[PDB]
């Protein structure tokens, strides 16, 4: 069983150093915080958060980072290189990444604005990593409701209030021109834009992600507070102002009877949506984890010991 106080006698500091690299960091890169969570988001959803998104080639196994949802997408992987060794400097070999990855993504999600709350602990780290499963598993902005709610279920979150609170994870962060393209200029090969895209918001996107521009150009998920982690993102949804397909079908989409509600309440209080968030948080961080025995605990986050 995951528990909150795992490192309370052999590593005490182990949040506080975490706080403290990620605060360095975000004074030369402000989506740093946003990075870090969604690490941990596509740590979970492939084989759960095993630190098995950390791992890097090998001659048996490819890497997760060359996942379509993770290439030339996913990033702060240096970040996390440098919080590991500054661990391990003060408490060797007892921290695993995949612990590292969830208490950043926790202090990540606080030092942005968000609920803070100590995160179950005592996963371990894989003894491989998983490319097929990642490019299986982890959802994509072109899903439907039906589809979204099927990628959750997959791995273990049924509720419709996972689906919702985590996906407040676009409270903050980037996002390229080449996933909404789609939406702006020919949707479902309708050759019109995505309906469900507030028409005066459309111009702005269309501005910032011309036909034929540079597909990797950057836009915020949430045009209302783009790098803090506020309920903002559902008032957006309630406006026809989700960024991906993916975001406003939360409000918008025919099978949404059940999401809806949820997308309002978490608009209508903050408080409301922190509380659920921080439970599907540790749902999600509670995806078949590897604990007491079983993996490593990982000197160095990219490769297995020895
Ligand atoms: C519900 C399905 C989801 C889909 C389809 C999805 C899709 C995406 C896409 C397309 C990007 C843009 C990547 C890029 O342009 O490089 C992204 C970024 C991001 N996602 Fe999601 N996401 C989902 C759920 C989540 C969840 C559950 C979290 C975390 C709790 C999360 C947190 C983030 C964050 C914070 C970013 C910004 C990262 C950065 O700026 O470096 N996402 N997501
Ligand atoms: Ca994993
Ligand atoms: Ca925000």
């Amino acid at each position: 069983q995951l528990t909150p106080t795992f490192y309370d006698n052999s590593c005490p500091n182990v949040s506080n150093i975490v706080r403290d690299t990620i605060v360095n960091e975000l004074r030369s890169d402000p989506r740093i915080a946003a990075s870090i969570l969604r690490l941990h988001f596509h740590d979970c959803f492939v084989n759960g958060c095993d630190a098995s998104i950390l791992l890097d080639n090998t001659t048996s196994f490819r890497t997760e980072k060359d996942a379509f949802g993770n290439a030339n997408s996913a990033r702060g992987f240096p970040v996390i290189d440098r919080m590991k060794a500054a661990v391990e400097s003060a408490c060797p070999r007892t921290v695993s990444c995949a612990d590292l990855l969830t208490i950043a993504a926790q202090q990540s999600v606080t030092l942005a604005g968000g609920p803070s709350w100590r995160v179950p602990l005592g996963r371990r780290d894989s003894l491989q990593a998983f490319l097929d499963l990642a490019n299986a598993n982890l959802p994509a902005p072109f899903f439907t409701l039906p589809q979204l709610k099927d990628s959750f279920r997959n791995v273990g979150l049924n509720r419709s209030s996972d689906l919702v609170a985590l996906s407040g994870g676009h409270t903050f962060g980037k996002n390229q021109c080449r996933f909404i393209m789609d939406r702006l200029y020919n949707f479902s090969n309708t050759g019109l834009p995505d309906p469900t895209l507030n028409t005066t918001y459309l111009q702005t996107l269309r501005g910032l992600c011309p036909l034929n521009g540079n597909l990797s150009a950057l836009v915020d998920f949430d045009l209302r507070t783009p790098t803090i982690f506020d309920n903002k993102y559902y008032v957006n949804l309630e406006e026809q102002k989700g960024l991906i397909q993916s975001d406003q079908e939360l409000f918008s989409s025919p099978n949404a009877t059940d999401t809806i509600p949820l997308v309002r309440s978490f608009a209508n209080s903050t408080q409301t949506f922190f509380n659920a968030f921080v439970e599907a948080m540790d749902r999600m961080g509670n995806i078949t984890p590897l604990t007491g025995t079983q993996g490593q605990i990982r000197l160095n986050c990219r490769v297995v010991n020895s």
